[PDB]
């Protein structure tokens, strides 16, 4: 019954250096042990992807390029462009390592799953959840979320996949457009010009996946109780349709108020709420991170959700510990949203709803 957390120091350490989110996974993992919740979990040391591991998704092309421009971080390679490799996501010194570890962090976190160790696998590094099957997008360069279902897929019949970050989860979603054993559910931002552009709620998958897809476009400004509202709307129908065997959740915390896109104005306790609703379901569920670009603010977010997993109430204090100063001015684990206007107006919500509605119809 004990969750696994998936961590180990070398791990940490690489998370460390991707790009966007300089030292984030050390605040999470430091965050979280400041409240001593890894003494009520099951601590695994994830393994290393190997290559054929990550050639269940991806091209042995790309892994091989990536491989190759990872050496020295050459990040003027003429063939990169096949792969994606550029301003967006540059060729790092390291990024294949990075990459394996956190592909093979998900895969260790689905194969405790499958294995009957927990009923709940927490790896807060994953979510990379835009990755292609041969290019890196989005700031991800590997579909370690892809690999995860497909790793629980040798266990489970079908795998429900939600998508809680501020972006379409559009690598996962097209992974298994085609199939109706994998149910994709992305709850995001969908406006002109924002990234990465697919994701409206016609959007249902393709050939035998079709109607098994799911998209729940949402406007600035929506705030935790609408966002429960829709969230809880969808995935009761979702769970009634599709029956769903396993789950993999994505959270991604750039919807939380204080973020540096500024889109959504979310708390980590409307979050909790939708991960509440899914734990209910009892079913073996993988916890995975993804954005968040506030990192003191992520870290309070993945913090109060294993709080969530593990049914514990946490101090509003935030604990001396190493990164203690990222947290000032206020110092505690609360995140006050800001009053800004909700762009979601209830009649387009109830034609979103409806439709998805309709769309669930046809699912058996
Ligand atoms: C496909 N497509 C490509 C572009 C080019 N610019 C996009 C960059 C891509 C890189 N980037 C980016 N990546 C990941 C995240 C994230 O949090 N994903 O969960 C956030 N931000 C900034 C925006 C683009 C812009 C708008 C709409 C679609 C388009
Ligand atoms: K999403
Ligand atoms: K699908
Ligand atoms: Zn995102």
């Amino acid at each position: 019954l004990v969750p696994v957390y998936i961590y180990s120091p070398e791990y940490v350490s690489m998370c460390d250096s991707l790009a966007k989110i300089p030292k984030r996974a050390s605040m999470v993992h430091s965050l979280i042990e400041a409240y001593a919740l890894h003494k009520q979990m099951r601590i695994v040391k994830p393994k290393v992807a190997s290559m054929e591991e990550m050639a269940t998704f991806h091209t042995d092309a790309y892994l091989q390029h990536l491989q190759k421009v990872s050496q020295e971080g050459d990040d003027d390679h003429p063939d990169s462009i096949e792969y994606g490799l550029g301003y967006d996501c540059p060729a790092t010194e390291g990024i294949f390592d990075y990459a394996a570890a956190i592909g093979g962090a998900t895969i260790t976190a689905a194969q405790c799953l499958i294995d009957g160790m927990c009923k709940v696998a927490i790896n807060w590094s994953g979510g990379w959840h835009h990755a292609k099957k041969d290019e890196a997008s989005g700031f991800c360069y590997l579909n370690d979320a892809v690999l995860g279902i497909l790793r629980l897929r040798r266990k489970f019949e079908r795998i429900l996949y939600v998508d809680l970050d501020l972006h379409h989860g559009d690598g996962v979603e097209d992974a298994f457009s085609f199939t109706s054993k994998v149910m994709t559910v992305s709850l995001h931002k969908f406006s002109p010009g924002f990234f990465p552009g697919t994701g409206d709620v016609s959007d249902v998958g393709l050939g035998k996946g079709r109607y098994y897809s799911v998209n729940v476009p949402i406007q600035d400004g929506i705030q935790d109780e609408k966002y429960y509202q829709i969230c809880e709307s969808v995935l009761k129908e979702v769970y009634q349709a599709f029956n769903p065997k396993a789950v993999v959740l994505q959270l991604g915390a750039d919807t939380i108020s204080g973020d540096r896109l500024g889109c959504f104005n979310m708390t980590p306790v409307g979050i909790g709420k939708c991960l509440k609703y899914i734990l209910q379901w009892q079913l073996a569920t993988l916890i995975l991170g993804g954005g968040g670009y506030n990192l003191a603010n992520t870290a309070r977010c993945w913090t109060y959700l294993t709080g969530v997993i593990l049914g514990k109430t946490l101090s509003s204090e935030i604990p001396d510990h190493e990164f203690f100063t990222a947290y000032g001015p206020d110092y505690v684990l609360e995140i006050t949203p800001s009053c800004r206007p909700d762009r979601n107006e209830p009649h387009r919500i109830q034609q979103i709803l409806n439709y998805i509605k309709g769309n669930l119809k046809h699912v058996v």
